[PDB]
């Protein structure tokens, strides 16, 4: 196959990336890469991390770059210069609700999870409830009708979060309804189960 | 003016924009705010943070989006797929070390300045220096002989490290001989000299 994609066996940085590849039938190798056999790999990557796709015969690590490559590869990069706009700046705030997700999980987990749930989370989950409502009235995707990489950012953010916290949609209805429909896509529902059935990790440490 | 870019009064992560458009000469309103006043309007803002690109009636937040959303439109993001794949990778490794530094200045500055300095940072530019090379030799700007928006977040990102050790760049020739063919360009120049005079602030707890 043309594409592989490296990563710890985790969803981690590297899930939106696949969830766009499965969603959109572009054939992978997902190259999961156990702990302990990153040190003898870690010189090959520019910047000495994961995650990592080869396409072709081109090497692009940084999961924000590989991701935005697919989407215009693809044609889910939006169809006009303030779409592609609006759906870089949406990915981009997803990227910082991860931030302080990882934060959390890997620092501070024992402590910090439930004033993360009560008192951080809700704030940020309520930007995007906000944001979304500005296409579409956020009852479809981000950009109305048609699905762009950010979506599978988005959903992806949204599912670890209810991993974390069940109830966390519950008084954003948007979100929520985001949530049921990118999990009732068909290609997504068949490899949500898949990954269940794998036992895949949220993180790196098990926590989630 | 139909440009107006507000942050806060400091570099921090305008500052790759701010020297965008400085060098473009494109004209923009600088809205630096004092941290007091920033609580009466952050609502405004989609995800309450700053900075902010107001292009005509476009209001686009996230430092990267604005970066690209400027890039697309003055055409400093690449000639081809693969060009503009390469700068994204490339500023988002910038913006890796950005992340680094900024934990240290907010969280540990009294007692980890100096470990960064000798045991992060070295490694870290050495990384830098090694992909610079793989266009143009690494003897030009970041895609060879054409600016793109990367090559304003790396010269930042390398000239905040030489405020923070004048010697960072001692062992790594490429990126030294770059940070000054950046500062050389006549706009660049100018404004980093009252930039300098001003005594602008790196950062918002005034620690550099
Ligand atoms: N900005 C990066 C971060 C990559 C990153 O933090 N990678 C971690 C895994 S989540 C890693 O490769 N750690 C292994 C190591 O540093 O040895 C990206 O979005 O791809
Ligand atoms: N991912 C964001 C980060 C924006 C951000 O962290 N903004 C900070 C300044 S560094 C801020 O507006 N702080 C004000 C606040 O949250 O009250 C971006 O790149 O623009």
């Amino acid at each position: 196959m043309s594409y592989k994609l490296t990563y710890f066996s985790i969803r981690g940085l590297a899930e939106p990336i696949r969830l766009f590849l499965v969603d959109q039938d572009i054939k992978f190798i997902d190259d999961r890469i156990a702990k302990d056999d990153f040190s003898s790999i870690k010189s090959q990557f520019q910047f000495g991390q994961l995650p990592c796709l080869y396409d072709g015969d081109q090497q692009i690590v940084q999961s924000g770059a590989i991701l935005r490559h697919l989407a215009r590869k693809y044609n889910l990069n939006g169809e006009n210069e303030m779409e592609t706009t609006y759906i870089d700046m949406f990915c981009e705030g997803v990227r910082d609700l991860h931030v302080k997700y990882t934060r959390m999980i890997y620092m501070a987990y024992e402590t910090e999870k439930d004033p993360y749930i009560k008192s951080i989370l809700p704030g940020e989950l309520a930007k995007f409830e906000k944001l979304l409502a500005t296409r579409g009235n956020g009852r479809n995707l981000i950009l109305g009708d048609k699905i762009s990489y950010a979506d599978y950012a988005l959903f992806e953010e949204l599912d670890v979060h209810q991993i974390l916290d069940p109830h966390c949609l519950d008084k954003f209805p948007l979100l929520k309804v985001f949530h049921q429909r990118m999990k009732d896509r068909p290609k997504l529902k068949e490899y949500c189960e898949k990954r269940d059935a794998a036992k895949v990790p949220v993180n790196g440490n098990g926590k989630q």
